[PDB]
């Protein structure tokens, strides 16, 4: 196989249970590989900690929004 | 005098009293003007309602400090 496959990958295995304030978060990625568990987004906060959280919770979705907006209006 | 001191100038005069929430707040900008009565920012929200709020309030050097970082780490 190409030596893509031979690529590591990164996954949520488990999303945080608390919710975290917004103010905290200041980017996300998606994760994507199929062979991760689960559908994840993975928060960058301000401190650089990294947080999986689980899309379907309302305030991922609202924080997503958030930093949605901002990044298609941060352009400067 | 020159055409400069004769374009309008827009100040707030009032601040908002209530914390918003910060998944709301979009952008902000700085009233500079000394001709204006006081030093606040102006709030853009996701709605593009426009919000003037004291930097000395906790609420707002906190949503200054969020929406910097991700400008300056949002390039792309």
């Amino acid at each position: 196989q190409p030596d893509s496959v031979s690529i590591p990958i990164t996954c949520c295995f488990n999303v945080i249970n608390r919710k975290i304030p917004i103010q905290r978060l200041e980017s996300y990625t998606r994760i994507t590989n199929i062979q991760c568990p689960k559908e994840a987004v993975i928060f960058k906060t301000q401190r650089g900690k990294e947080v999986c959280a689980d899309p379907k919770e309302r305030w991922v979705r609202d924080s997503m929004k958030h930093l949605d907006q901002i990044f298609q209006n941060l352009k400067p």
